[PDB]
């Protein structure tokens, strides 16, 4: 396979809409997400790709570049921006939250 999951988290994914100041679901679709980080091996890149427990919709599928801030502003609501979107993941669990930040900042250290 050419991309491997190095991580799976249980996360409400959101999206920030700047003109109204608010996180709206991503995808327009409220619910948990089942979120992973997948590792591409041949060009050492990252990304996150999330999917509806219920309906399997892909909610979030963005790369993770060099550098990126990942900001853990609680134990259980993290957030990362890049050039048009900021993200959030509002996660089921503490353990969640644990599980994807230890997989972000493996990605942000190899990278
Ligand atoms: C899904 C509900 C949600 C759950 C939990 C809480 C936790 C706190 N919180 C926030 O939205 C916080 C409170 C302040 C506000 C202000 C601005 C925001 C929003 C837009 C981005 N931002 C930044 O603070 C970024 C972060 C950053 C730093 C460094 C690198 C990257 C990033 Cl992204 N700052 C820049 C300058 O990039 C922000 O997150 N905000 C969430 C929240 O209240 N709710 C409840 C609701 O919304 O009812």
């Amino acid at each position: 396979m050419s991309e491997q999951s190095i991580c799976q988290a249980r996360a409400a994914v959101m999206v920030y809409d700047d003109a109204n100041k608010k996180w709206v679901p991503a995808g327009g679709s409220t619910g948990f997400s089942r979120v992973h980080i997948y590792h591409h091996t041949g060009n050492n890149t990252f990304r996150v790709v999330g999917r509806k427990i219920q309906d399997h919709q892909v909610v979030i599928n963005c790369a993770i570049p060099k550098g990126l801030k990942y900001n853990q502003a609680t134990q259980t609501f993290h957030q990362w921006r890049d050039a048009r979107q900021v993200y959030g993941l509002n996660f089921g669990s503490k353990e969640d939250a644990n599980v994807f930040a230890s997989a972000m900042m493996h990605a942000l250290e190899v990278l």
